[PDB]
């Protein structure tokens, strides 16, 4: 039976499954009070890629499509309808049992990146800053068609190819509706979201999720905005190689210092694809970036983890 | 000895590890006549980075550091210089047995990106927050302003004033500004790491095919350019996923040549083989310039190690 492993890449060597930054920390937030239900970075721990979560780290927060329409903001900005393939260029089949194409950003929020075309018809290119908000009427990746805004007022050519690069938020003002525990209306504001990835949380006492943490850039404003992901998108990665079987509903990991050999900490990693510790307080953990997680064993929803 | 194994993924689930974009297309070009020396994704089958590769996919062709002031310069934007330090924060030593900081670009032509910024100093009145910008940036790495060996580089705006000096500073690849002459686009041209007229040092080798009727085997992606004419691509050696599985595995290498087989795992079918060698990379039989047409779907299985007298089956 096939045992399970997780890869050998410390916290300074992993990148985030729902935004394409580094890990900077781990991070803990007993007193959430919103339900941690995101879409990427979603697995199993037998290799089942769950809710939007495919397995490029380009793909994450990406899409893919052509243009449509402009039109012009009430105010400032032009806005662009944009239909959006799969990320393979494939047409999106809405019947699918999936929530949204794979790599849909899983997060509400303006996410501020660069949008690139290259004509069909040497080609002709052209590229600009770009907005798309993710809580708006118009963000309905499911049905196929996505709305982004660009300060560019007339440059966006119309049935040409088009590519969205994510490179943060636009800003995390109250107007912005930045907040990462609250998903998309995939197919707009009065319809049920499907297929979605099952929500996660601790179910021992004292227990609380612990998340891989990065900082988003930011375009304007005040602010220092993180994302947190359940697991990195390597472990995504490996995880969908391995397919080991789980043993039981809960492996036992241990966070170790190779230099001294010394365990850290020990945590939960729970079959669905996420990790709890025993630990009272919020913020980020502090250990070194040349730690890593390393299994010891399955043991049960009843076992008591050693204090943080 | 641990066995040697490659990861079973498609082309479709691959990135390149010379710049944050998917895999394309496999590639061929037997009359190259620029030396191949790329110097990120470049690995050992016995999971020894070199160059100035690292394993996160998140730092090709990135940068961190500091804006300092802003700076003259005859090309056409506002031109800000920086430090750079090592991607983790850390300061970058230049005594480093390395080319240049991990993760530094390593070919000619104007990198087109986002340059972002978060101050460290807080305000008390934003709820002890700091303030933050970003702005389309280009940095030519062909210019003698280029020197991330020596700790600083410089990129150019569109922005003409609202990039803050002294403040930490990210720089987030996109693609190309141009492709146009003037803009020095050569994808096997190395960056002079420590300015014009130096001799870059530490290099990841070379790479060739020695057998007669052997080309390189690429994994191309097509990189988004900011205007112009063009449909620029860049080849890397081994994707940044066998990069990060060679790095963990660290297999032992047998010989100086793994067979290894293109499979389209529906049918079972081989459909091509090549050879890939010990310092990371890849040659086939063919006679051809232009991509390798086969699913997405496919990929490569390990199948022995071989010697130097191995004839490949032509494609
Ligand atoms: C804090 C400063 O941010 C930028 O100022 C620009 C300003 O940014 C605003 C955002 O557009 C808005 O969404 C929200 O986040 O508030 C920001 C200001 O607090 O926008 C105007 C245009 O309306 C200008 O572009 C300002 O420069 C940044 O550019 C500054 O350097 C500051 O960091």
């Amino acid at each position: 039976s096939k045992p399970f492993t997780l890869p050998i890449l410390t916290l300074g060597e992993l990148t985030n499954s729902r935004f394409p930054l580094p890990i900077d920390v781990l991070y803990t937030n007993p007193n959430e009070s919103a339900i941690v239900q995101c879409q990427n970075g979603r697995c199993t721990l037998d290799g089942e890629l769950q809710g939007t979560t495919q397995l490029l780290p380009t793909g994450i927060c990406a899409f893919r499509g052509k243009v449509t329409q402009q039109v012009q903001d009430e105010h400032r900005g032009t806005h662009w309808n944009m239909t959006v393939t799969n990320l393979n260029g494939t047409p999106f089949d809405p019947t699918e049992d999936v929530p949204a194409p794979l790599g849909t950003p899983d997060f509400s929020g303006q996410i501020y990146g660069v949008i690139s075309q290259r004509n069909t018809n040497l080609p002709a290119n052209r590229a600009h800053e770009a907005v798309i908000a993710t809580y708006s009427p118009k963000f309905t990746p499911k049905l196929g068609n996505i709305q982004f805004s660009t300060w560019e007022t007339q440059d966006v050519s119309s049935g040409q190819p088009t590519k969205f690069t994510p490179v943060g938020l636009a800003s995390v003002d109250a107007n912005s509706h930045f907040d990462q525990w609250t998903l998309p209306s995939y197919s707009g504001a009065l319809t049920l979201n499907m297929n979605l990835a099952p929500s996660v949380a601790p179910v021992f006492p004292g227990e609380c999720l612990l998340f891989f943490r990065s900082f988003i850039p930011l375009k304007g404003g005040y602010g220092n905005p993180a994302i947190d992901c359940l697991m990195p998108q390597e472990w995504v990665q490996h995880l969908y190689q391995e397919s080991a079987p789980s043993l039981s509903d809960v492996a036992l990991v241990r966070y170790v210092n190779p230099e001294t050999g010394r365990t850290l900490f020990e945590a939960k990693l729970h079959r669905n694809g996420f990790l709890t510790v025993a630990r009272n307080s919020a913020g980020p953990v502090v250990a070194p970036t040349n730690g890593y997680f390393r299994f010891d064993s399955w043991v049960n929803q009843f076992y008591t983890l050693a204090p943080m």
